């Protein structure tokens, strides 16, 4: 994977604390915001690593961040011999690592293969947690939540062809 | 409303399994495989404490378990001092664990709250599972992923109010 | 049914706030009276698009249904069994039975859910007047907003097809 | 420049697909024949509304913009930077310097994006054509998959608007 698992981990705590903050359990939300916060701003995280350059961020010297990734599979559903052939030889040519060659197999056979990343824009996403945290040490419980909000639109989703 | 933390696991490993069948090993994606239908197999889980009752499936004697949760806001985000004098009132209620009287104060301040659960059909899942494990047994590794596309597909969302 | 008063009123929101953002105002103060004019007319029968039992957040408010979309869910392996329920299902939907089309793929393994798109209606005309007092005040990003807490009301709730 | 010929083609997918399975198959068919016409009608100028630089799976097709929508994200926390920022950002969207409008506002922590929908249009005519197939075989529930098939193929891109 190339997929940041800090930036998973942060923003699947997001979305836990706003919902701690409507079953008045803030404390839970204060907790989870801290623990998000601090996932995104350790010095020893090579970000770069999960960068996806070319996707321009809103905020200057930005950069989006993979924090996670699923594929998206396109076709007919309908059963031929030929395509059932095609498929076969992706199968063995995914067993020996050739995932090049299974991909142009099976997009020959009508079959589309997507990655779909979705993105975290770093900076931009550490600001609004430190709004957040903000706003819970005055208990502004439900401003909070909108500052948490404003975190999880941010995130967006890339769908590129694979290996193609 | 609580959430069913073994589903929502199982589930994440299909995520990874599927991208792995493109993008990484294909051993890590049975290995991954095996263990979400080994987590949905397990009846020490007491899977009707998660279920959704009112909630008909597709097979006969199936029930829907709770799986994640999330909050939808609506409002204008427009302030008034009114507005804002009710939000105030909410997050003192929120503060005192009183989650009904806070959510009876965000409505008098205009807001609207959604509770968002996302639902799996725990038997249907199971099936989905168990033929792609099937198909991984025999290396066709194309239509194990879409059995385990065919598991998400089952997911569903129900949206409710919250508190009211 | 559907409404497609209410479809079309969600339709000219999406493109409002897109207009908003394009500079183009005056597109998106049209469409947003558009919109508020297809909920508020008086002569629309919504009871007959109401998803009764769905509580909403507003006091005897109601959800409409305005867009519904198919979800089929199954496994993708062929067996003679499965393959015999798909030709009865589908001779079944040649004649017009929609019902036992639906179980006789239940039967196979197939889940077919209906997706509903739902609107909750004073809830989206309070949301959608909000955003006209903005626009007639050149507030145009709080508008946009405004016009957001619209859509951010429509719902989606699934269920088995004719089970 | 959104195309509107390719929105109406899948919008009328989706209808085809809800017709099929409430037991209307002659109405999913005139749907299909019409979104496959659409797609097919070369007096529309597709290049026009093609994504430049976005590889499809097929090797010489294009992806064709057929929807957008705004997406923003700020933090909600009046500050009297951000709201100057915004009352400048409205003066410039009603001056038509769409540009000039959102940079104000992404200089000011107000986020916007513009997700577009982009249709891949040959791989697009190829999942209608298998749907035809089947459906002149009166195979409705494979037909149902192969129009899903199409609805799978769109994608959501996003960017940052004016940056």
């Amino acid at each position: 994977e190339r997929i940041s698992e800090q930036g998973l981990y942060a923003m699947r705590d997001v979305q836990v604390a706003r919902l701690a903050l409507f079953h008045g359990d803030p404390e839970k939300a204060k907790e989870l915001t801290n623990e998000a916060s601090a996932l995104l701003s350790d010095d020893s995280t090579e970000w770069a690593k999960f960068a996806k350059p070319g996707k321009k961020t809103n905020l200057n010297d930005d950069q989006y961040i993979v924090i996670n990734a699923s594929v998206g599979i396109s076709e007919s559903y309908v059963a031929t011999p030929e395509k059932e052939a095609a498929i076969k030889i992706a199968n063995e040519k995914m067993a020996k690592g050739d995932k090049k060659g299974a991909m142009e197999e099976l997009r020959l056979a009508g079959v589309g293969v997507m990655e779909n990343q979705y993105l975290m824009p770093l900076k931009q996403t550490r600001n609004a947690l430190a709004d957040a945290q903000k706003l819970l040490d005055k208990k502004q419980y439900y401003e909070a939540n909108l500052a948490l909000k404003g975190a999880e639109d941010g995130i967006i989703v890339d769908s590129e062809a694979l290996f193609v």
